[PDB]
């Protein structure tokens, strides 16, 4: 039962004392930021969201207001993870070195946060994940605190619209940065556009392919003003 | 007429009757009278019960498991053989009706080895629907639902494979087998609300109808698929699941004379 | 031989008929033979027949009729009652045999009421046609498709009837009994159809279930029309009217 | 009776008129009384008359010109200033009726300046105005003249008044005339042949075949943006479609009868 | 600075006032001020006032006199006659003032009467108003919609109209003289094409003419209904249906 | 002036030459001038010649080949190596310059050897070795279709497809597997129903033009086209949002 899982989960926090939560404007770690201010209080919780290249300044912006709007302190830290070569010739072991860069910013920042743990929201300790509890769970108890508000658009690394072995530059990611967020403000919010060099190649799921068929001449324009040559989309469709 | 009022005397016809087994189905209706249960009777006084059967997924059941874990409750899969009566394997128009009898003489045998009141179902406006009485209606159990923090139901109803059969038909394990692949193959690609109805070598498919525009890329994979398990011809019916429900004033009133023709 | 040796052959067999009856579909071959026709024997001594059946649409017919009297032709409906036959009614795989033994009966008598010395068709390089006697001058002078379509257009002909019409008896499975009511339903619904813009069309009969077949190209432009055609085909008999998602054939 | 005979009374009402004035449209009907007239009287007793007006394109008046010279006939260009009679220019719902008596003035007076019997026009207002539908006295059908133009060889013919695109009542001007003419000269470079922009002033209603409708979807912007740099505020599309009710079952097209 | 600084300002505000009516639309801001209304005044010391008029759907109003019932509050509707008001019935571009001030009259006067000593309404930190002097105590507390949230959040406030109705006005063009007719005939047709699928949706007055706003990644999808939608905003009395090209918000 | 006039312009050019060898593409202009040497000529003194070669489609070639027998003339395949002229093979922005040499400088020496006085070809109003004669006589397209409709002609191809190297970016190098790559997925596309279509070759990316009114159709067979054109190699296969050109 849901009782019965925080119960473990505010017994595991009640052990740490003093925490960092890795905060990523999501609805788990949305959880797990409120929940531990509720234990632990404002004063010996502080969130972190990260800002880098490879994430949206939206998902930044929205975090960070979302942590405060639980009553947390919150701190943003940048991370350049382009200055890592793995990631910035875009290896395939790349989310790797990523990952690397990214938990000992955090674990740096909590050494001087006087902090036990980084905690994380996957479903560094994921607590939540301890306690068995399944996106059911999450949604019971995230309304059960009166909690309405999170990112609700799941993101993923830009460098995944990258083939291996091309690198990244902060033109080229800006340039796939800003023709996803133009296809998901006209109502398309799972989309990629991949880059390969002049041509970019829009991924949509295949069941919004028709909605799509009215921003056709729109998308190819706004694109190539962009720097793309030429705008297509993927006839296999999203991934 | 207050949802209050209609609150207030859910939690005094709940209280009066003590111990109570609630008919859990997942749906929105069920999980209010669920969750109202608990919270005016206790755990040790609450037992859901989920019906497993022939004629329903395994999604279903143990989507349906798993809610009254999550909210609490003590409860118990118990199974189902409506294929063995006859009116329900041979889908005469009348199954609806002994399906729900046999449903029903399981939940009271299971009433009586704990020692429950009443059996409780989510029906609205031995078996009592306190939504009915408390004149419930579908506005209002959605009003309670938020009152109670309740964010997770089945959120499209699922029915009994029978209605994909047409009357006379006798349902086997492989036809409801084959009905249930084909659906579960549709929902996949993204239609949750979905229907493929039997008719011997044709497959004869509903989606709502705003959905329709969006099926056309999938037409050949769907004809294929189906194809492979047993129809000969795999169709859309120009129809759409519930027909009439979205037409206009004339031609939904002339869909509803052509649906009681037969 | 060349093609105008072909061209002479046809010519010198019509100038010895002197007086024809040609059977006039429409299609290429069927005007090709009643232009020739007309071009060695002249109007008065042909007369162009063109066969009216339950199995075949109005429309087909009108469009024969006003094709053989744009060609310059004498013209003349004549109705067949193909569901009076029971290999019809019965849609076995020979019916079409006893159709055009029907059809080419019906000939026979209105070369001999007229005087016409033959009956002609247009079928170019079957056992019914002998059967009654009529000729295929474009077999006998051993043209091919590419020889009907090269002496039409040193004839000028440019107009014929380019989607060849097919019985409705394809609309339902082998052995199912044709009726009156079941080929009229089939035969309104596909004229609906046609009328929403889709020139090639099938409703296929299954008793209580239509299955329309369209080109896969087309069904896109059919989402407009599915709530009309679901209550036109419902007022028309059937019970649930469906879109074969597998398209044309 | 016969096409031989119809083909005798048009020949012989041609050889009494001897010198004719044809209303020339481009399409079959007028080009087979055009070709019958220079066939029974020759160039110099036939002159055809081409109407240029704010009402048809340009397109309409050069190609019918051309079929004219193409037939071998002595071509006239009269335009006419239709806009000129209060009941085109405020599209009253006879409007037809002064556009033909306008039409059928200044051919007569075409006529009656060459010394022509009669004016001739395709027909299968005319009667007061005097003119002669030879094709409707010999009784010729549409088959008929389809019939006669092949055996005289006519492959070549080729259009609506732009007063229909204008409610009952609205004014008819140069600029709106030409906002619709060009608002529909460009949907049909998209591939749409068959189309009406329907003037609603600063609304504009675009009617389309059905079943083009879906195709369409992927001109939606352009043909706003196009049709609102033309003048109109508003660029719309009838969810009726060209010719609303038509394609109806009986009972819709029985329901959109009585709405009009 | 923080939100309890500025749940401190707003539960003052509240306690000098003693008495209020707050005017409630059923959304978040107005949700927030009828729920600390009753924390720190009760409820016999609170009205709250639901408008029912012309210009709005009775969805709208039953919904928002449903939503304050369940939060705890008296509630009274009270009836607005805006197409009384000449600027509001011909519809001129100043027809949002003329409505806004003969709302803020009735609920001042309803005020006067129960003994309240303000009139309540929901505006946040970011006209007519002040001039009935109303009080916008979320805005005087300096909340912000982020501010708004979080104390929604911690008061356990979850049901709310989220998303919130505009007047059926700016379906008529200026000029455009509303009727008792005509505001319905447009209310019908957009209530059917809602029940298509399709919230959010304009069905713009053009007299003889509809012309419908849809969002454009909706309009692949709309083309199964246009026969039925063109035939039953015709039965509603509108000659041509059409469909923007432009889009929702055109 | 009219067409009247056009046509015997052409008709007395035909009969100044005497005997001609005709450049036939199977379209409706070579198909005009194809009838029209024949009309006046006979066929004796009318050679048809279809060129096949690596750059147009083998079915572009059987049609024109029974076209012109189907018209009366007496027809000869030449075959033409457009890949051995290294600007052809590297796809410079000149290639256009050495094909149309290449082939005019065959057709040119077919005429040598039957001796005939002109290489004609179907170039209409809006390569000097070769007589456009529709083009001296003032054809516009419109009178190219008068005057075929006038003789009866109703069968050639509607579609012209053009030379496969623009598939190709400029730089590109043609092979024998690339331009059957393009044309076995152009051929697919055409028949589901798309005459008008362009696969753009960009290595693993299969980039597709359709004219922007057919778009709307092709959604039933994306999937379809998805598979096949990656059976044929290419990694990736997309559809330009632009359209056909
Ligand atoms: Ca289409
Ligand atoms: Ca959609």
């Amino acid at each position: 039962t849901l009782a019965t899982k925080k119960a473990t989960l505010v017994a595991a926090l009640k052990d740490l004392q003093r925490v960092t939560v890795a905060f990523s404007g999501g609805i788990d770690s949305t959880l797990v930021l409120k929940m531990a201010l509720d234990v632990l209080g404002r004063d010996n919780v502080t969130a972190v969201v990260a800002n880098s290249e490879l994430f949206t300044d939206e998902e930044f912006d929205k975090a960070m207001s979302l942590a405060e709007e639980l009553g947390a302190n919150v701190q943003g830290t940048t991370l350049d993870y382009l200055s890592d070569d793995h990631i910035k010739n875009n290896t395939p072991d790349s989310w790797y070195y990523a990952k690397k860069m990214f938990y000992s910013r955090l674990n740096d920042i909590a050494a001087n946060n006087g902090s036990a743990a980084v905690l994380d929201g996957m479903i560094a300790r994921s607590l939540l994940q301890e306690a068995d509890f399944f996106k059911t769970d999450v949604r019971a108890l995230a309304q059960e605190l009166g909690l309405t508000n999170w990112n609700k658009v799941a993101s993923c690394s830009v460098s995944s619209r990258f083939p291996y072995g091309t690198t990244l530059t902060h033109d080229n990611i800006a340039q796939v940065m800003a023709a996803e967020k133009y296809l998901r403000s006209l109502g398309f919010p799972t989309v990629r556009v991949r880059f390969h060099n002049d041509i970019a190649r829009i991924e949509l799921p295949e069941a919004r392919i028709g909605d799509f068929l009215v921003f056709n001449d729109r998308v190819n324009r706004q694109l190539q003003s962009l720097g793309f040559r030429y705008v297509t989309l993927d006839l296999g469709g999203f991934r």
